[PDB]
């Protein structure tokens, strides 16, 4: 990877990992 | 969350797992 | 969709409508 | 970016594309 792509994706990498902990902690919340 | 919303986010949070660990091994894979 | 469930997704949606939107221009800015 | 970037974001993009619509189709469809 060019430097530009690795903080780039960096960057969605960060972004992505936000969103899955949310849907998780929401998940996780759900009484059964 | 009723029933259906949780099977979605359960599908929802499976493909995007599965996104995420693609980009770290991309990350992960260069040399700096 | 409970309003909750509706309103996480409606949020999820705005945060990978713009991730999306960032790909979309690196690809589109590439010469090919 | 280079070659392998470039498929690797395609296929990426592809992937979040679905997504995105599954959400939108699922918002689209509740009854206010
Ligand atoms: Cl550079
Ligand atoms: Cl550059
Ligand atoms: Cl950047
Ligand atoms: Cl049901
Ligand atoms: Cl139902
Ligand atoms: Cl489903
Ligand atoms: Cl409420
Ligand atoms: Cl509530
Ligand atoms: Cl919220
Ligand atoms: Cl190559
Ligand atoms: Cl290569
Ligand atoms: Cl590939
Ligand atoms: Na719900
Ligand atoms: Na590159």
């Amino acid at each position: 990877l060019s430097p530009d792509a690795y903080r780039f994706l960096t960057e969605l990498d960060r972004q992505l990992r936000l969103l899955q902990a949310q849907i998780q902690r929401l998940l996780e919340a759900q009484s059964l």
